[PDB]
Formats: structure tokens, C-alpha cells, sequence
């Protein structure tokens, strides 16, 4: 399993959920804020995870 290390990623499963990517140049407010940012608490994270432990 992880080592622990992840962000928040609580309102994706757990995939990039904006983990820098956008799947179109747009991960500055994708998955980030496409909406998102009405979570106003901590959903608007990114999802950086170490992926395995580093």
C-alpha cells in the first residue's frame, strides 16, 4: 500500500483527480476547480501522491 503521503483526493476515488495533468490543459481549474472550488474546505486539492514512496 501507499506510504501515506497524499493529499486529500476525498471527492475522487482516488485517481489523478487533478494531479497535474487536466487531460487538457486545463488543470489549472479542471479537475481542480471546475466547480470544484465550491468545496471552499479542502476538496479543490490536487492529488499529488508519491505513487508508490519516494
Amino acid at each position: 500500500a501507499q506510504p501515506k503521503c497524499n493529499p486529500n483526493l476525498h471527492y475522487w476515488t482516488t485517481q489523478d483527480e487533478g494531479a497535474a495533468i487536466g487531460a487538457a490543459w486545463i488543470p489549472y481549474f479542471g479537475p481542480a476547480a471546475e466547480g470544484i472550488y465550491a468545496e471552499g474546505l479542502m476538496h479543490n486539492q490536487d492529488g499529488l501522491i508519491c505513487g508508490l514512496r519516494q
